[PDB]
This record gives structure tokens, C-alpha cells and sequence, in this order.
């Protein structure tokens, strides 16, 4: 299940990517990919309601030239199926900072050392309703 | 025009595409492209401040299999350079409603009889700040 694919983003460090969308009722999981292209992502944000063995766990990873990196799992899961959830990702060369709906923040290392995000992609059981550049 | 490019969308009749952006200070024109891909556009929204022999005129057109169609010029030009504009677009199989700021809104025929818009792209002296699928 793949949703929108966005290119020519040119989100530079300091800028904030605000993505709001609707989680499906039968939501197994959903994801957001940020990087330069599909085979090179600095952030594979993947909330797992019940998927790939994870129950209510956020799986984050990088992808370098097609190879997934080491996964980082977050136990904070403020998501409910069928709800409209907003997420906010601030870019930075050192790392990425994610703002969940409740105001919970956590970092993810910027492994590819990307100085600019140009690719965005959505997937899973989610419907992007808004993308805001700040 | 090459700015933001969002594909694999599935904007169907009933939803509203809301785009908000910043028009440059030295703005000659900007554009929003809607269709299946770059060679099949149901709408080419090209507000022109001073470009292609057009002074403050909105040029709309379609592109079928790479070939441009007949151009439609509008009566109102509710834009100023160095300002933030927001256009709303209602999708219908026979027409497209483009609701602009200041209460102006026109209709452009859906010459391709498109039942879903899978491609959006921006260009010109426009800076996408927000895009919504409501
Ligand atoms: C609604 C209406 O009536 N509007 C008109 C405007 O159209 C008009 O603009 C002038 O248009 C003249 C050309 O005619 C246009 O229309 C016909 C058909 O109607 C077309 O055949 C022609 O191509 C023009 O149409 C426009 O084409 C472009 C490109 O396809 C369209 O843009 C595209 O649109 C699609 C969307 O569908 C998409 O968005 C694309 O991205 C976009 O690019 C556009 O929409 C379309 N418009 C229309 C209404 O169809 C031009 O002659 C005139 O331009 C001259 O003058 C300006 C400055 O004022 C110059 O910037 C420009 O370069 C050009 O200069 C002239 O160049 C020629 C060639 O170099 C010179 O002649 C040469 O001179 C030599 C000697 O030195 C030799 O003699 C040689 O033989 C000779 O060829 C010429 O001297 C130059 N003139 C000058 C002054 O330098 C302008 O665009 C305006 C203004 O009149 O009036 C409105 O009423």
C-alpha cells in the first residue's frame, strides 16, 4: 500500500515538515519516508499497530542505497485506528526530531548526513490530508 | 516548472485540493499542474504577472498526450507579487472549479474526462507552503 510520493521538496535544516493524515480503522501500520530518493532515506518513520511482529511500536530506520539500517524502536504510541493524526518532523544534519500528536519528542540520528530532504512518501493504512512546510 | 512534484495521488471527485504558497517578489508567473503525468494535464493553471505576452492574466490550458489545447484567459487577477496565495480546486468529471482569493472563482473544462488526478506539480515564482487533500 503506497500513497503519495513527493519530490523537489528541498526541506533545509531548521525547516519543519508538518504531515497530518487519517489513520485507517483497520490500521495495521503506516509510514512516512524522507530522504533523497526511495533507495536513500534518512527517516523511515513506521508506526506499527500490529505489523512485522511489532504491536504498538514505532519503528524508525534509514535506508542507504537500498539497504535498511539498524532499527530504532520507540515505545510511545499515541495513535488510535481511525483517527486524524498530525506529526511534525524537524530536519537537522546532526539528527531528526519527531513531534508526535501528544507533544512527545524523540530524536533519530541523521545517518546519511543529508543536508536536504527532497523525497517524501506515504504508505500503509494512512491517508495524507495535509503537508505543511515551516 | 519544476518545483514540488506530488504523484501517485488519487484525488477523486468530491475532495478539495487546497494549495497555499508564497509568490516571489520578482514574480513573472507561477503554475500548478494537475493530471495523470506531465504529458496529460487536465489543468495547467498559469497566473501571469508579466510573461509570454501576458500582463496580469490567468492562462488555463490542458495537455493531451503532450499536445497543449486551446487556452482560456480569465477576467480576474487576484494576485500580487510578494504575497501568500491559496487556491482551492474542486474536481468534477466534466469541469474543474478553481476558487481563488477575494471571492473570485472560475471553471475550466475537464477536457480529459479525468476521474482521478494522480499528478500535481508546481513551478514558476511560487513557493509551496502547504497542500491539503480534504
Ligand atoms: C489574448 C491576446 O491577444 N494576447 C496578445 C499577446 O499574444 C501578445 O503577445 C505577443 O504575441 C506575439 C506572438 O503571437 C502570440 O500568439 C500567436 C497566436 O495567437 C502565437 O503564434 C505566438 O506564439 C504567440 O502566442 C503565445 O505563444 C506562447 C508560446 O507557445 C504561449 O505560451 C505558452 O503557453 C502554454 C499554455 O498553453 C504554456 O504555459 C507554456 O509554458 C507557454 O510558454 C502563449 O500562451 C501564447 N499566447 C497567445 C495569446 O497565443 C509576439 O510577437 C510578441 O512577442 C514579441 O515581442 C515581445 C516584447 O513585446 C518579445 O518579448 C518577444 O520575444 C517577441 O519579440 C519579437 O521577436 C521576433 C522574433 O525574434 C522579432 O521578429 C523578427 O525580427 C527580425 C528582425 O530583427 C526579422 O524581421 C525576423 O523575420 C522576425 O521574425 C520581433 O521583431 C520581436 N519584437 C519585439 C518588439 O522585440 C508577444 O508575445 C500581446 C503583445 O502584443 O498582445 C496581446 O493582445
Amino acid at each position: 500500500a503506497c500513497g503519495l510520493v513527493a519530490s523537489n521538496l528541498n526541506l533545509k535544516p531548521g525547516e519543519c515538515l508538518r504531515v497530518r493524515g487519517e489513520v485507517a480503522a483497520d490500521a495495521k501500520s503506516f509510514l512516512l519516508n524522507l530522504g533523497k530518493d526511495d533507495n536513500n532515506l534518512c527517516l523511515h518513520f513506521n508506526p506499527r499497530f500490529n505489523a512485522h511482529g511489532d504491536v504498538n511500536t514505532i519503528v524508525c530506520n534509514s535506508k542507504d542505497a537500498g539497504a535498511w539500517g539498524a532499527e530504532q524502536r520507540e515505545s510511545a504510541f499515541p495513535f488510535q485506528p481511525g483517527s486524524v493524526v498530525e506529526v511534525c518532523i524537524s530536519f537537522n544534519q546532526t539528527d531528526l526530531t519527531i513531534k508526535l500528536p501528544d507533544g512527545y519528542e524523540f530524536k533519530f540520528p541523521n545517518r546519511l548526513n543529508l543536508e536536504a530532504i527532497n523525497y517524501l512518501s506515504a504508505g500503509g493504512d494512512f491517508k495524507i490530508k495535509c503537508v505543511a512546510f515551516e
